[PDB]
């Protein structure tokens, strides 16, 4: 879902997991 699939939980995973974590 492009941008609307960003994730309130895991989307920072997916975004912020990507390149960090």
């Amino acid at each position: 879902a492009t941008p609307a699939c960003f994730t309130i939980g895991l989307g920072v995973g997916a975004l912020f997991x990507a390149k960090f974590c």
